[PDB]
């Protein structure tokens, strides 16, 4: 059938067709592969080891990743067909950073989350900080503290930590002391969306 | 250039560009002449003698007109391009009331309004129901509350108060003690849009 792509933002969410941030489309596009996107007969160019940290909570489900994104100095709507450079429809316009448009689908490292009973919350890791927990700081600072909070018993998570950083991206949960309970590293570069 | 349709819904309004009720056009497309439409290679009909009354208010600024409307069970999403027999895009989704879809552009009869201290306030007309200024009740009490008003001073007018009916729409305007001081009558039977 027809290749729809509903986007999130207008209400566009169905559990039964494929789930990316800001998308529920009938097909599921791998948009790694793709160096030039074209937006209305205009080409733009995808930033290589830059990407964009996108993510979309709907009903209670977390879905985030990230994303491949152009440079476009031209207003694009939300909802504008992507497409490649056979004709393809390959993803639209959802999230946006400046100059900067995300192109959503398959990409790159990716979160999913049952929202339910816990939080989630979205930083700018500053250049040269460490990450313990739900803080940010030195390294000396940073280490100190995971010391001292490994003499506690972990509790249950409660919430969700997404460090977005110019070379490294991390998530934590920590328990209702802050104690880190978990931790994922993802080892690229990326920004996150400017509403 | 291309011909561009940005809704307005998504923040796409531009002054030096045509409005129309939910949007901004490169071009200016007269939508009365069309009996069907078609999106998403689905093709509809435009309903005979019944119309939408859609407004949008941007920059202060409120721009109403009664729209066709076509009958469409599918979930059609806003700013997604609506198409002529010939696949020429004429205008976009914008607003809908259940199974019915308007076709913005150049409608038939429009209202224009500086927002600037003055309100405006839409209702459905209950059939069999008068109305006076900002008031709706059967003829009995409007008849009284007509000779009650007659009496008073006119002042200038503060509030625009748009009545869309099955039969007819009217649009008053009333003082601050709600004296009734312009009356326009457009005679078509309309419905408002459902959010
Ligand atoms: N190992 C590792 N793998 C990578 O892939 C990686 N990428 C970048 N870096 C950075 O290199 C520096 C040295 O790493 P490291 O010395 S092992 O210190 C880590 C951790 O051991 C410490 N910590 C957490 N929990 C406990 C606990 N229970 N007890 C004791 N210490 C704990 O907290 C610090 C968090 O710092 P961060 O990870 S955000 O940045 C790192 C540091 O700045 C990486 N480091």
């Amino acid at each position: 059938s027809m290749a729809m792509f509903y986007a999130h933002a207008l209400g566009g969410y169905d559990e039964n067709l494929h789930a990316f941030p800001g998308i529920s489309s009938t097909v599921a596009n791998d948009v790694r592969k793709y160096s030039v996107v074209s937006v209305y007969n205009n080409k733009y160019d995808i930033v290589k080891d830059k990407y964009m940290w996108c993510y979309s909570q709907v009903n209670k489900r977390y879905i985030g990743a990230l994303l491949p994104m152009f440079e476009c100095n031209e207003y694009l709507q939300i909802g504008d067909p992507i497409h490649d450079q056979e004709g393809n429809q390959i993803s639209i316009i959802t999230y946006r950073h400046k100059n900067y448009y995300a192109l959503s689908g398959i990409g790159y490292e990716s979160l999913d989350l049952c929202l339910e009973g816990v939080g989630i919350h979205h930083h700018v890791l500053e250049t040269g900080n460490a990450v313990y927990g739900k803080v940010q700081h030195d390294y000396s600072t940073i280490k100190e503290k995971a010391k001292e909070m490994n003499a506690l018993s972990p509790g249950p998570i409660i919430d969700y930590h997404v460090w977005i950083g110019d070379c490294i991206c991390q998530v934590t949960a920590v328990d209702v002391h802050g104690k880190e309970i978990m931790r994922m590293r993802f080892k690229k570069g990326a920004v996150l969306p400017i509403p």
